[PDB]
C-alpha cells in the first residue's frame, strides 16, 4: 500500500553491532537504516524519475511522444554534431597528469555500477537486438542518423540494453523504475575486495593463512604480483588477441580490464594490500588470517579516501570545493550515504579527460620500445600488453609524465571513445561512449538540464541567448538549441559538461554542485570514515595522514623517481625526485600492545 520497500531479493542482513570492520556488501554501515549505502539496492533519487510514461519507458522510446512539445534528438546525432572532433593537437591539459583521469575512473568504479539487464541467456534476443536493431523490452538500440559514416560500414544501429532495476526484470516495477547500484556507495575500496561475499572470498589467498589477496600463479612482474586471471568464457581480453590468449584480470570490480591503465592501477592497489598484510604479520605474528586481511583492507580503504578527498576532489572542484565539501565535523547518521542516480552521469565528465594515446616510458622516461605510444582503442580489454610487454612499471611512468585530455567545448570526447569503443560480445572496435552516455540518461529516467540547474540554485536558460550566456559559447549553444529546441530537454550529461570550468577546477558549476553534494554525503554518512573519531587511533591517523600516490608507486613498482604531487602535470627530470625523499606509511601504531 505505502511501498515501505521494493527489495524482495537480498533480504539477508545480520548486523554484528560490535563489528570493527565494514561489511563487503556495505550493509550495517548505518544502524537505524542498515541497507543505506549497500550494494544491490536502488540508486538514490535526488529528484523524481522523468519517464515517457512516467513509469519506465525512456524519452525517445516512442517516436510521436515529445518532451515539452519537442522530439528528443538521437543520441548518436548529438554525439556527431557536438561531441566529436578531428584534431588531437592542443587538447592536452597543461596542469593535469594522465593519472588525474585514471583516479577519477578508480574512484568512480568504487562508488557506482548499474550493469545491464542480464536477460538474454539461453536467448538470442541479445543478438536479435544486435544485428536486427529491433527496439525490444530491454533492447533499446542506438539508431544512426541519416548522414552518419557508421551507416555505411557498420549497420543501422549500435546495440544497447537497458540497465537492471529492483524487484526483478519481468513484471512492472512498483511505482517508477529505479536502477541498481551493484557496488557499495562508500569509498571503501570495494573495487579491490568485491561487493558480494562470493567474489570477496574467491579473491583471497585462503590457502596461505596470512590474510593475503590471491595473486597470479602464471606470470610475474620482476618479482611483483599480477591480478589473477578471470577464467570465464568468453573473455574479451582473449577476444582482442586470439594469438596471445591472455584473459581479463580478476578484481573486486568487474570492469578492471576495460582499459590497460585501469588494470594497471588495479594492480598497484592489490599490491599495496599484500605489502600491508606481509608487514602486519611481522609486527603482529599472532594475528590470524582474517585479522591480517581485514586490518590491511581498512588501511587501504582509508588510503583511497585520503587521495580522493585531499588530492583529487580539490583539483576537480577548485573554488566550489569548500562550498560543497566543508572540512570534516564527524559522522552524521542522518546523512544519506547512497549514490544518487544522477551522480553516475555527473561523474562521466572523465570521458572528456581521456586522450587518444597511451605511452610506455623507461627509467629515463623516454619512449620505451619502438612502438612506445599506442592508440587508446587498441588497449580496450588488453591485458597481453601488460603480461607480454614490459609489466606495469612503464605504464605507471606514462601516467606520471603524460597529460590528461583537457575538456574543450569544441573537442569533447576523442574518437578513440566516440567511434572506436570496444564492448564485450560485440566484436568490433566501433562504438561511441558519448552516444551510450546520452541513451543511458534516458534509460535512467533522468530529469533535463534545467531541472538540475534549478536543483543547484543556478539559472534556467529558456532562450538561445540565455544558453549562450550560461555556456559562454554562441556556437555550442546554437548547436544545442537546434537539436534539443529547449534547454529544458538537454540531456544532463551533455548539459553539465558543456559548462565552462570553474576557477582552479575541471568541471562547471552544475557538475561541481552535483559531484560536491554526493562526495560530501558519502564522507559524512560513512560510519567508518578513516577520520571518524574511533575508527583509527590518534597515533594511526598521524601515520595515515602521510600517504601519497607517489609512495604507493615506490612501494609497489621498481620506479625510483616520482613527483611530489602526482596529479599535476610533471616533467622529467625537473619535477621528479628519488623515492627516499617521500614519506612512507609508518605501520608501527598498528602493533598491538598485549602484555
Ligand atoms: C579509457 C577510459 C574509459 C573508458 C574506456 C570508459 C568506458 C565506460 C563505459 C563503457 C561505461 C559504460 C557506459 C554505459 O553502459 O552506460 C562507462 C561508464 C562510466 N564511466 Fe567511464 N570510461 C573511461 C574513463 C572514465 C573516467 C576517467 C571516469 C571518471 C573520471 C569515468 C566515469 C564513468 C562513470 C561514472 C560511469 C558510470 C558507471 C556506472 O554507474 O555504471 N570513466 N565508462
Ligand atoms: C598479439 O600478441 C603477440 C604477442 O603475444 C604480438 O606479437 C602480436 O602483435 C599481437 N597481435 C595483435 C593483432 O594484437
Ligand atoms: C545531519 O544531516 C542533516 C540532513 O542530512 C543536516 O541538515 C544536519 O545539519 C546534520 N546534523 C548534524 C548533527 O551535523
Ligand atoms: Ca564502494
Amino acid at each position: 500500500s505505502w511501498e515501505v520497500g521494493c527489495g524482495a531479493p537480498v533480504p539477508l542482513v545480520k548486523c554484528d553491532e560490535n563489528s570493527p570492520y565494514r561489511t563487503i556488501t556495505g550493509d550495517c554501515n548505518n544502524r537505524r537504516s542498515p541497507a543505506l549505502g549497500a550494494a544491490n539496492r536502488a540508486l538514490a533519487r535526488w529528484l523524481p524519475a522523468e519517464y515517457e510514461d512516467g513509469l519506465a519507458v525512456p524519452f525517445g522510446w516512442t517516436q510521436r511522444k515529445t518532451r515539452n512539445g519537442f522530439r528528443v534528438p538521437l543520441a548518436r546525432e548529438v554525439s556527431n554534431k557536438i561531441v566529436g572532433y578531428l584534431d588531437e593537437e592542443g587538447v592536452l591539459d597543461q596542469n593535469r597528469s594522465l593519472l588525474f583521469m585514471q583516479w577519477g575512473q578508480i574512484v568512480d568504479h568504487d562508488l557506482d555500477f548499474a550493469p545491464e539487464t542480464e536477460l538474454g541467456s539461453s536467448e538470442h534476443s541479445k543478438v536479435q537486438c544486435e544485428e536486427y536493431c529491433i527496439q525490444g523490452d530491454n533492447c533499446f538500440p542506438i539508431m544512426f542518423p541519416k548522414n552518419d559514416p557508421k551507416l555505411k560500414t557498420q549497420g543501422k544501429c549500435m546495440p544497447f540494453f537497458r540497465a537492471g532495476f529492483v524487484c526483478p526484470t519481468p513484471p512492472y516495477q512498483s511505482l517508477a523504475r529505479d536502477q541498481i547500484n551493484s557496488v557499495t556507495s562508500f569509498l571503501d575500496a570495494s573495487l579491490v575486495y568485491g561487493s558480494e561475499p562470493s567474489l570477496a572470498s574467491r579473491l583471497r589467498n585462503l590457502s596461505s593463512p596470512l590474510g593475503l589477496m590471491a595473486v597470479n600463479q602464471e606470470a610475474w612482474d620482476h618479482g611483483l604480483a599480477y591480478p589473477p586471471f578471470n577464467n570465464m568464457k568468453p573473455s574479451p581480453c582473449e577476444f582482442i588477441n586470439t594469438t596471445a590468449r591472455v584473459p581479463c584480470f580478476q578484481a573486486g570490480d568487474s570492469r578492471a580490464s576495460e582499459q590497460i591503465l585501469l588494470a594497471t592501477v588495479h594492480t598497484l592497489l592489490l599490491r599495496e594490500h599484500n605489502r600491508l598484510a606481509r608487514e602486519l604479520k611481522r609486527l603482529n605474528p599472532h594475528w590470524d588470517g582474517e585479522k591480517l586481511y581485514q586490518e590491511a583492507r581498512k588501511i587501504l580503504g582509508a588510503f583511497i579516501q585520503i587521495i580522493t578527498f585531499r588530492d583529487y576532489l580539490p583539483i576537480v572542484l577548485g573554488s566550489e570545493m569548500q562550498k560543497w565539501i566543508p572540512r570534516y565535523q564527524g559522522y552524521n547518521n542522518s546523512v544519506d550515504p547512497r549514490i544518487s542516480n544522477v551522480f553516475t552521469f555527473a561523474f562521466r565528465f572523465g570521458h572528456m579527460e581521456v586522450p587518444s594515446t597511451v605511452s610506455r616510458l623507461d627509467e629515463n622516461y623516454q619512449p620505451r620500445g619502438p612502438e612506445a605510444e599506442l592508440p587508446l582503442h587498441t588497449l580496450f580489454f588488453n591485458t597481453w600488453r601488460i603480461i607480454k610487454d614490459g609489466g606495469i612499471d612503464p605504464l605507471v611512468r606514462g601516467l606520471l609524465a603524460k597529460k590528461s585530455k583537457l575538456m574543450n567545448q569544441n573537442k569533447m570526447v576523442t574518437s578513440e571513445l566516440r567511434n572506436k569503443l570496444f564492448q564485450p560480445t560485440h566484436k568490433i572496435h566501433g562504438f561511441d561512449l558519448a552516444a551510450i552516455n546520452l541513451q543511458r540518461c534516458r534509460d535512467h529516467g533522468m530529469p533535463g538540464y534545467n531541472s538540475w540547474r534549478g536543483f543547484c540554485g543556478l539559472s534556467q536558460p529558456k532562450t538561445l541567448k540565455g544558453l549562450q550566456a550560461v555556456l559562454k559559447n554562441k556556437i555550442l549553444a546554437k548547436k544545442l538549441l537546434d537539436l534539443y529546441k529547449t534547454p529544458d530537454n538537454i540531456d544532463i550529461w551533455i548539459g553539465g559538461n558543456a559548462e565552462p570550468m570553474v576557477e582552479r577546477g575541471r568541471v562547471g558549476p552544475l557538475l561541481a554542485c552535483l559531484l560536491g553534494r554526493q562526495f560530501q554525503q558519502i564522507r559524512d554518512g560513512d560510519r567508518f570514515w578513516w577520520e571518524n573519531p574511533g575508527v583509527f587511533t590518534e597515533k594511526q591517523r598521524d601515520s595515515l595522514q602521510k600517504v601519497s600516490f607517489s609512495r604507493l608507486i615506490c612501494d609497489n613498482t621498481h620506479i625510483t623517481k616520482v613527483p611530489l604531487h602526482a596529479f599535476q602535470a610533471n616533467n622529467y627530470p625537473h619535477d621528479f625526485v628519488d623515492c627516499s625523499a617521500i614519506d612512507k606509511l609508518d605501520l608501527s601504531p598498528w602493533a598491538s600492545r598485549e602484555n
